[PDB]
């Protein structure tokens, strides 16, 4: 029948490659230095021992067995208790440090049968390799290369183990391989990048190709946690998702009328506007509101200080720590430079699935725009709010406009197109002064009220007036009256 | 006479060549690891087989049979039969895996004498060779190629069997073949592609030259199912469309009224306007409308998931599950990344193929053009509007707007050219409040209602008023009494 | 257990690497030619001895050590007096000036056992090598290098002693190393630029991995002062931030007026708009304030020199040479283009850290914007905001509009986003002639005056008066009388 695949339990990694590695065959895994091609291979032979209970051999060239299980031990796990239980080999291949002789193709051989005898004396089903140009490196010639790669490859498939094999490359864009001929004699080819763009690097995943079968295309981005390597495959995320007819209070009541009697529990509310347009304020009884029904609640900010957040909320009337006391509302301050963009993602789903809160708000998403590109930065946003429809989190997000009483709040980003509430705050002219305007733009899920009005900042917090009647031209920052 | 051509029933490519391959000539299939140059050899010599009835011949160098059938597979079709019937035959030159010796020149003569044989054996008409390289990287030398290369070319022309032989790249852009002469050998050249762009990899095939001959030039675009390979070569697609007078019902009274008696049934409806301003409703009742008449409809849904569109379309009056349970109105969702732009086209026009709708509507193309380039993204409207044309399938196309009650109305992306009907819709400012604003724009078929008017939506749908009329500067986003 | 980290002591840097370099092992860093990587390896076995008592080797193949101590002299410190004392060691390996004889790989092993030996004699805690290129220079090949590194790897692994290694690079983003090998080789990589872009050179350090262990990743800027390398890890600094409800007067009664009281101690001021609106007046007038009550203030200036700043604040009643007399004012000229824009960050802090202001005034941001991308400058304002910050000081800062007359006083930098309290000065024209407008936009700890005023400027500083009453369109900068 149809080629069978073997499930590396690596998150995302199972979806990219739409069951796992195929069985009775050799992948190959490339990259430049610091990809973290090992993590993978140790993270391969170890979940294949702990989920599936099958045991397998790790063949080193280049690191002493002593330092595989150290560093491996950083990630949570004892390789050593599963070599002591006769699950995991580590087969000693490395060159002697204190002075290492030439050696020919019998070296091959040596090291396969060597193999073959580890894998049947552990009845191995998983097996890797750290570093096959350990066995290329010995000479130039990239003709030999091929053949020896492919009687490795051959080799292998003859006793039936599934292999992964490891290689690698000087450049991000350049050839797979060093000598130009291993992804070729490959039949499964992935490769691991970790690209500086700027003054950052990003990971990213991606399989070439798997002879015979299929798999997702592209630069899958992922990083690498103290529970190994996790890749956020966003293609690979679903629209089935579960709709609510449950309506909850923002804690301001005139916006609850306004959106028809609340917002919808399993909606995505996206306000914009200039800044001191009074959106920490929204947030901030969007999360009270949450605590005084005694719902959890998680605030991620980015722009303020935990200090600051306080007293800023005190100074209109809402005790952020009391609500703090009693586990309802957490705080989360990090700068957008302290993390990867993809780590802010997983940041905000460890924090979710660990205080499981009925509500989320983000500070600013035009914080975490600052320091990346628009792809990067729209997948990031697209990734949350699929994850909070998904997990059925009511999400309350922000985007600071740059238009300093110059109306027109719209967003390059376009957000507001993949949510489901728009709020928009601007700053208006009346009469030589300067004041606010509120209005709902559109509700996916309600009738909404189409007025545009004027709005204040108390120290009870957001004070809703009429609408501005008689007024012309309001959208533009400068109202005439008439 | 003229040189004659040989088809090769693989979709799209037939149309590029202008008829298939050269006969009793060889052509040489080039490309960098990955780009499935082996599934377009298979695929040939396959067809050839089932279609035309004529047996062929496989070489092969890098790959064991066993895998040549079992990859194959992977496609819906069994090798293994045709070789058991005599009709394919698999010339297995491989290398010993086990340890191979290095040969000479000689090599080539014994492998062309074998080809002749099963040529002769099996009365082939197809032929191919999987790497021509399996004889190259014996050596350094590129004048040695020129001339090994050139002696297998004329042999297999001695013999007159059509011929595809495959060679390899390590670069998108670079040299056709590794020693930078084979191209200069080969009479006829094919190269395939799998170019990274941003992240994502994009499929083409071209065709450098054909001596003697005709074809299309550039780079047409394919993807790869579970029926092999599909190019899908839109400069080879006709103008030549079938015109009607029949309408159809837009499920909207008044609008079909602003359109002189409805919708053309083989014309193309594109609406676009500001996030909110009911776009959603109108593609609603489009398919709403096929359904009440008995009509198969299909929606292409990108923004928003079913569970969401069941109760968007119930807070409007539209029981879409109805139309479901009827077998009249598809929901097939999906993000815009969990597939190729070209694999966009592929699955409209599967589902279309499948289902035989009257109708189908787009739930946002702007969704889709979020991850592309303008010329990737116009190429692919263009191809389902040609297509759906072609078909007599009326269509619903949406293009959303980023400007937040700021009218101007108008795309970037100029698919309304195109396109035989438009559709604008608007935010305005009316006495200090928001409201909605509808226009026809164009109908190529018919007179149409020039007026702007205002509109709301309700639990019933759409309502529809009349002309603006004592405003000035409508198309401003912010009208003036007078 | 998991894999310790040794302190370099180097600022910044044991933060990037959450703790400093494993123990135990190597960590090979390289970089081009004039990065300060023999800075980098003395500085760390310096501060091992001062701080630690720990005892190190600097293994020497490119300096005689006479050098090595007169060069290492400009930083401050005597290592001469630490090799008398027995704490450093400096072994030397270097070629014969008058000739040198061609050796084989003995050499490798006659240095590690010399390495060995100086490492028991002293107890070395610590030890370096100045350039491992001095043993792979003797020879091309690639192969031998790695083996060669190897072998040095893992016998200074064998001592236990932490090792820090150096190598050389040609390109910025080129190999790592020489023979594009060294860095699979060694387990901990760091790279040292000095990258040229425009005419201005910059300096970063990267830990491109650390096997078995975390750290920060990507391109962290530094400098080079008489103390020694200096690493600005901007993502490493903290939201954890002490608020205040302390309100200082900014020198203007009226302006004290609009902001609710004066303005938070804490807090950092943006003052914007077009040259010549008296920006330089609210920036004076700010720090008389502070010196006015006995608080020290530092002023910094990049448009106007000392002289010019004495004169102009004269006009303007203030004395500014009496404030420098009681050693309350101090001022700090200084052109953009004299120092780096993180030099200008080390100069700021350097000069609070020693005077210690309560208060601090930067003249012009849009000066230090002028020679820098959009990425360094606000990467700059925020270092700066954030220590100011963290350090309680309260903070002035300008930012200049190039709109004559235009109003809209909106920054494409969006400093105002991390900023407090904003100012926004404009010019307006009125009755045919120009005049000047004040308002405050907006203050996160307090409630503000919202109109739009008209003011002067006098010799007695700035002249606030009431709000435009029956004005339109004040902020297009040509407001209509009505
Ligand atoms: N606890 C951790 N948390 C986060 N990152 C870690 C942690 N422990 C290790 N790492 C990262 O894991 C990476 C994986 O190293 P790995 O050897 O697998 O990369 P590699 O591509 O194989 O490198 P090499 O070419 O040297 O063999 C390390 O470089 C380090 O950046
Ligand atoms: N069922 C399938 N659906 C979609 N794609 C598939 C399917 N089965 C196989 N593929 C794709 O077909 C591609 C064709 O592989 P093929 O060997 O022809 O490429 P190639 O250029 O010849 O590769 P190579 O250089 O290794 O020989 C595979 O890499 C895989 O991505
Ligand atoms: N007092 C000082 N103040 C500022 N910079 C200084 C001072 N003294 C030295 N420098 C800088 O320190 C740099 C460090 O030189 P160093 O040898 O460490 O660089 P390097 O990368 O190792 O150079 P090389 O490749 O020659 O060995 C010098 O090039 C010089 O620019
Ligand atoms: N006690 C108060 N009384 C009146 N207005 C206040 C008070 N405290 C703060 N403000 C208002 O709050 C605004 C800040 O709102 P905020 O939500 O932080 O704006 P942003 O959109 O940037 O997030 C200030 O500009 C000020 O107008
Ligand atoms: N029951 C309702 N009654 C009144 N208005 C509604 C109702 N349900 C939804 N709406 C309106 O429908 C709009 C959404 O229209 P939609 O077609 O989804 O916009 P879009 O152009 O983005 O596709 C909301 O903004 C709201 O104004
Ligand atoms: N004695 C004075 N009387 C009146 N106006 C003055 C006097 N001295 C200077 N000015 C005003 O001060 C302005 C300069 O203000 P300044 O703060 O330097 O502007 P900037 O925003 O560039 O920093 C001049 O354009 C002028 O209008
Ligand atoms: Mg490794
Ligand atoms: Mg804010
Ligand atoms: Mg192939
Ligand atoms: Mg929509
Ligand atoms: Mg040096
Ligand atoms: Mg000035």
């Amino acid at each position: 029948q149809a080629i069978a695949k073997m499930r590396t339990m690596i998150e995302g990694f199972d979806d990219i490659s739409h069951g796992g590695l195929p069985i009775g065959r050799s992948t190959l895994v490339s990259g430049t230095s610091g990809t973290g091609k090992t993590l993978f291979s140790i993270q391969f032979l170890y979940n294949g021992i702990i989920e599936f209970d099958e045991p397998g051999v790790f063949v080193t060239f280049e690191e002493t067995p002593q330092d595989i299980i150290k560093n491996a031990r950083s990630f949570g796990w004892d390789l050593a208790k599963l070599v002591d239980e006769g699950k995991l080999f580590i087969l000693d291949a490395s060159p002697d440090p204190e002075g290492q002789e030439v050696v020919g193709g019998f070296d091959l051989s040596a090291l396969i049968e060597r193999i073959n005898y580890a894998i049947q004396k552990y009845r191995a089903r998983r097996v890797s390799i750290d570093s096959v140009t350990s066995v290329f490196q010995q000479y130039d010639a990239s003709s030999v290369v091929r053949r020896e790669l492919f009687r490795l490859v051959a080799r292998l498939k003859q006793i039936g183990a599934t292999t992964v094999m490891t290689t690698e490359r000087i450049e991000e864009y350049g050839p797979i391989a060093r000598y130009g001929v291993e992804e070729f004699v490959s039949d499964n080819v992935v490769i691991l990048r970790n690209v500086l763009e700027g003054e950052r690097r990003r990971r990213t995943l991606e399989i070439l190709k798997l002879r015979g079968t299929s798999h997702m295309k592209g630069e899958y981005p992922f990083t690498i946690t103290d529970h190994g390597i996790n890749i956020f495959p966003l293609g690979a995320m679903r629209l089935t998702q579960r709709s609510s007819n449950v309506r909850v209070s923002s804690g301001v009541v005139r916006l609850d009328e306004m959106c028809g009697g609340g917002f919808f529990k399993d909606s995505i509310i996206l306000a914009t506007g200039a800044t001191g347009t009074g959106k920490t304020l929204l947030v901030s009884r969007f999360v009270e509101n949450a605590c005084a029904n005694k719902e959890r609640a998680i605030l991620f900010a980015y722009e303020e200080s935990r200090a600051q957040l306080l007293r800023n909320a005190y100074s209109w009337g809402m005790d952020f720590e009391e609500m703090e006391r009693q586990n309802l509302l957490k705080i989360v301050c990090a700068y957008p430079e302290s993390a990867g963009l993809e780590d802010h993602l997983q940041i905000i789903k460890s924090e979710i699935n660990d205080f499981k809160p009925a509500r989320i708000a983000i500070d600013s998403l035009s914080a975490l725009a600052r320091g990346v590109s628009n792809n990067a930065f729209r997948q990031f946003v697209i990734g949350v709010t699929g994850y909070a429809k998904q997990e059925e989190i009511t999400g309350l997000f922000t985007n600071t406009s740059d238009q300093f009483m110059g109306a027109h709040s719209i967003t390059d980003s376009h957000i507001a197109e993949i949510t489901d509430t728009i709020i928009l705050l601007q700053y208006v002219e009346i009469r030589g002064e300067m004041s606010r305007a509120i209005n709902v733009f559109k509700m996916r899920g309600s009738w909404h009220d189409k007025a545009i009005r004027e709005f204040m900042i108390s120290d009870k917090g957001p004070d809703i007036k009429d609408s501005f009647r008689n007024f012309e031209r309001i959208i533009s920052g400068s109202p005439t009256r008439i």
